């Protein structure tokens, strides 16, 4: 096949940078500026994803630059020159605890911002955390809103306005837990944090007879003492509060951000430095 | 206000026949035929409702004749000259067990047809069961698809295709009960059947200190022996199988249709007679 004419009109396509199950990510150059962009190709919910990407505005969430709906979908985004977090943690590799904290703080700010704006990501994983440079101290941005959920008034809320004369008991039972769907993102963050800190996954079929499903529903992560000995007590404590099986008891992003592990003025200074460094501001009054 | 010009072009509007929270039902005459129709007015999901009504084809489900999207919504439907089931059961009035069986058989055929076609009604109640004539032995049709749900591939199904490395435990737990949303219609049918047979609601705040919610979630309906003494054992048995709190154990429409109470050749003959009577067939080959 060929790239669609409208895309070719504005961009010169280059090398493949990465790939997923749905397609791949290409390097491209915007003709107008001669600057690099990334183009995510999705082989034929993208429409809602685009709507979400256009509305959001946070330094730790990827921005969309362009969109082409042709034989495949083409999403033009800023190029994250550090690539995927996945490549930093694969093969038991492990980030310094300080680096983990810097990245995780930013993931939390991003997810907090999503939840404030009524968006649940639903696919948080190292592949979807992008790094701004090849330097260890860098900005991160969350990507892939392909299976995200937009919160709004539910059918349940409409249901509860009337008298339940004809209403099934399971619907009334569901009221106890409704409105905690956002907690799935906090669980995923917990798994990512566990992986970053230890270089291995908390739940895996590797050298165990307990099924993956049972490990997860029981909350019984694989704790290898020798791997963790070098990690602080505070970091593990936060992991434990995120990997709580009851979604109503699980730490929210706000609670995680208040945790002793993230009360680190050095880390927060580094983040703020990195932010101002990124930005091309233009003159301001006064 | 006035009726929209496009509606006036085709219909002459007459008296109010009934009303709901969302609007009212008017008598109207189609100019082309000089025949009576009903027009449901909904004051400004109707679009999906119309899509559902147009696709369905069953003798016990109302048919749409026309639709106007103006200042309000106008849905033109066949006129059900018997009006709402609600008016037959209000004020402790009660239908003969035989009439209950005839109506309930038809409600079951209609809901069975919905579930086969991947539609959950979600608002079954006596107001939404319409009668074809003022005669006791008549056809019934289900109406109001304003809060119905269309079944299809779920997000959960897509979720289960991958490895749950990052997946929250509540999602895996939800797998045990997923795909039983249709059972809410069977519960509502059970409540309707209870009301038709007894002339009173199974769950109500009337002369009780148990909250409505607790009556329902416990499955503890109000059984007044003296009201029920004249009702058959078989009829009550079916009610009991529909008012089961566990949605996976609850009778389906298929199970209800196989129940001893509905193994009534006289009732089924009456239904078939009523069907052929309704229809204006045109010549057939052979
Ligand atoms: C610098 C670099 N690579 N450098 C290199 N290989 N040098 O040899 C590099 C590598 C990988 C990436 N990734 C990347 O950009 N991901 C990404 C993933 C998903 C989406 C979206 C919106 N998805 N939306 C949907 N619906 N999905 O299904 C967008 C971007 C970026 C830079
Ligand atoms: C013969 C008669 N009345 N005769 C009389 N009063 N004589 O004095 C009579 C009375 C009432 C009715 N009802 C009636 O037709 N209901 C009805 C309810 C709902 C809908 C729908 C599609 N709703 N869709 C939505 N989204 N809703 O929110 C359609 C029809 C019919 C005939
Ligand atoms: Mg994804
Ligand atoms: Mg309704």
């Amino acid at each position: 096949s060929v790239y669609p004419k409208a895309l070719r009109d504005e961009y010169i396509m280059s090398k493949t940078l990465g790939s997923g199950a749905c397609g791949e990510v290409k390097l491209a150059f915007e003709r107008k500026t001669c600057k690099k962009v990334a183009i995510k190709i999705i082989s034929k919910n993208v429409e809602t994803e685009i709507e979400i990407l256009k509305k959001l505005n946070h330094p730790c969430i990827i921005k969309i630059k362009n969109f082409f709906d042709a034989e495949d979908y083409y999403i033009v985004l800023e190029l994250m020159e550090g690539g995927e977090l996945f490549d930093k943690v694969v093969g038991n590799k492990r980030l310094k605890e300080a680096t983990c904290k810097l990245y995780f703080y930013q993931m939390l700010l991003a997810v907090q911002y999503l939840h404030e704006n009524g968006i649940i990501h639903r696919d948080l994983k190292p592949e979807n955390v992008l790094l701004s440079s090849q330097e260890e101290d860098c900005l991160i941005k969350i990507t892939d809103f392909g299976h995200s959920k937009i919160l709004g008034e539910t059918s349940l809320m409409r249901t509860l306005c009337g008298t339940p004369t004809y209403l099934a008991p399971e619907v009334l039972v569901s009221v106890g837990t409704a409105g905690y769907n956002r907690a799935v993102d906090c669980w995923s963050l917990g798994v990512i944090l566990f992986i970053c800190l230890s270089g291995y996954p908390p739940f895996s079929e590797h050298r165990t007879q307990v099924s993956l499903k049972d490990q997860i529903t029981s909350g019984k992560y694989n704790f290898i003492p020798e791997v963790w000995a070098e990690v602080s007590e505070k970091a593990l404590d936060l992991v434990k509060k995120l990997l709580v099986v009851d979604p109503k008891a699980r730490f929210t992003t706000e609670e995680a951000l208040r945790h002793p592990w993230l009360q680190d003025e050095d880390m927060k200074r580094k983040f703020q430095d990195l932010l101002s460094e990124e930005n091309e501001s233009t003159a301001l009054p006064q």
